[PDB]
């Protein structure tokens, strides 16, 4: 989605 939107214990990139 929005490149690498990794947020510590959270992970928002799995689905790009």
């Amino acid at each position: 989605g929005s490149r690498r939107f990794r947020f510590x214990p959270k992970i928002i990139f799995n689905q790009r």
